[PDB]
């Protein structure tokens, strides 16, 4: 098999696996509190509900796919000076995946993989040495990376991916080994990380139609993510915002609040085509925005069902909304707004819900984020502020350049940075909230990066679910995700002392690198 092509699936897998993306749709997304009320969303994470099958989907898919696909190759090309370009591109992203893979579950396997578990220590320290190595194999006198839906074969671009990984792996590592973490830091800004757009790691995937069959599951060519987020069943189970992001968004008059959510009518939508969904936005909220002591937009607590906080739908004399409800009602003489009045609650938005939308790796406004946050603890001279806003103005820039969004304008910018909670505080403890809030705004597109941050950052503050719906396994927001039930049965030892190490194993016992 061309060594290309198995690097090729290992990057599709990603957000293009139907079998592994739903444990964000499950878990992630509730434990970040981006999404909530979605059945799938609120039944696991949001009510802290272990389920083997579900928990193991990182584990179960992306060892036999990528981590295979990609030692495969790399013992295929590891002696032939010829295939240099994809054989360091290869060791790239087994780091890459590796590191997913420690940050979901802890000590694993990786030295072995395609026996004890590596400790997440040993692989964290293993990561800068390798990635560092790596780089330097790429070589202009040899052969093309043949297939790379990431950089298109763009040596360049894959040497500043590799440095920009060691800026982030430094940064996650800035409680548990400060020291190490400053220099790993300094080192990766000294050979180069991203210093625009231009350099984002973002996957190519393709457009494809909405499909669960059996067959879908094979096809990582479009992004299942969005798929996800589209759904089986868009009339009756779409992706609601959590109050958490809703508000985040709303009470700091962000300019990203109607290009990340919409509100939808979905009663006389196309199931197969997701044409014919009806748009009610901007009657929302200027009707809301009118009328503030009046109940218009409804929110989903973190914990909640779509249907625990059953909206009402009042009719408000003269409102935009009541003028766009009339229309609505004149084209379906049938319908009733008070019928199903959750159309009242905040959804996302169809831009990202397309098969065609990246699958987002690592930003330059990551890296913004992250040299604001250096320069707050000291380790570098970078003007934490400067580098604060550029990330805010990237974070923003994201979403006209890969979602197909309106422009977030030089006015809209300046109006919300003048914001009260925006504006760069003068206290090093507000400023690494503000840092980390807005690096959780960005981090929506690329959900394992937003639990790892917030875990590690513990900013922004989440408040575990405390509603009627019961918490299954565990009052307190998990912090890791379980190992296979069968790794008992099948790595006996290596499972075993795993467990030791932690003392008192559960999905609450805190990952290495996530200081109490
Ligand atoms: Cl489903």
């Amino acid at each position: 098999v061309n060594p290309s092509s198995q690097l090729s699936y290992a990057e599709l897998q990603i957000y293009g696996d139907m079998n592994y993306v739903d444990v964000h749709r499950l878990y992630t997304y509730a434990f970040t509190q981006h999404l909530m009320g979605c059945w799938n969303t609120t039944n696991y994470g949001g009510q802290h509900r272990m389920d083997d099958n579900e928990m193991s989907r990182p584990w179960n898919n992306l060892y036999p796919g990528a981590m295979r696909n990609l030692t495969d190759a790399i013992e295929a090309t590891k002696d032939d000076g010829t295939q240099v370009n994809v054989y360091a591109a290869l060791r790239i992203f087994r780091v890459y995946v590796g590191a997913l893979l420690t940050d979901y579950y802890g000590d694993i396997p990786f030295t072995e993989a395609g026996p004890k578990y590596d400790k997440q220590e040993d692989l964290y320290r293993f990561f800068f040495s390798e990635l560092k190595e790596a780089a330097g194999l790429f070589d202009i006198n040899a052969k093309a990376i043949t297939s790379d839906p990431l950089f298109g074969g763009n040596i360049a671009e894959w040497i500043t991916f590799a440095n920009s990984l060691r800026l982030r792996y430094a940064m996650r590592l800035s409680d548990v080994l400060p020291d190490l973490a400053k220099t790993e830091f300094v080192a990766a800004l000294e050979d180069g990380v991203m210093v625009s757009g231009t350099d984002d790691a973002c996957i190519k995937h393709m457009n494809v139609s909405y499909s669960f069959g059996q067959e879908a599951y094979r096809d990582i060519r479009g992004n299942a993510m969005a798929k996800y987020f589209y759904g089986n069943d868009p009339a009756n189970n779409p992706s609601y915002l959590c109050q958490t992001f809703w508000e985040q968004l709303y009470k700091n008059n962000d300019p990203r609040t109607t290009r990340l959510c919409r509100f939808y009518i979905d009663d006389f939508m196309s199931i197969s085509t997701g044409d014919g969904r009806i748009d009610v936005t901007d009657a929302v909220l200027a009707t809301q925005a009118a009328n503030p002591s009046a109940d218009v937009i409804y929110m989903i607590a973190p914990g909640e069902f779509s249907w625990d906080n059953w909206p009402s739908y009042t009719d408000i004399l003269g409102s935009p909304l009541a003028t766009q409800i009339a229309e609505i009602q004149a084209a379906h003489p049938d319908y009733n707004p008070g019928s199903n009045p959750r159309w009242l609650m905040p959804k996302l938005a169809g831009n990202f819900l397309r098969s065609d939308n990246p699958g987002i790796l690592m930003t330059y406004a990551e890296v913004c984020f992250l040299r604001a946050e250096a320069a707050v603890l000291g380790w570098t001279a970078d003007n934490a502020k400067d580098f604060y806003e550029s990330g805010i103005r990237a974070a923003m820039d994201l979403l006209a350049t890969y979602y197909g969004c309106s422009v977030v304008t030089d006015a809209e910018f300046a109006a919300y940075i003048a914001e009260t909670s925006v504006a760069f505080g003068a206290v090093a403890e507000q400023q690494k909230s503000q840092i980390n809030t807005q690096a959780w705004i960005l981090h929506f597109h690329n959900p394992a990066e937003a639990w790892a941050n917030v875990r590690r950052a513990d900013y922004p503050k989440l408040q575990a679910p405390n509603t009627k719906n019961p918490l299954i396994d565990g009052a307190d927001i998990p912090v890791r995700l379980c190992y296979p039930i069968k790794e008992e049965t099948y790595s006996k030892d290596a499972y075993q002392e795993a467990k030791d190490r932690v003392g008192d194993y559960s999905w609450h016992a805190r990952l290495w690198w996530d200081v109490k």
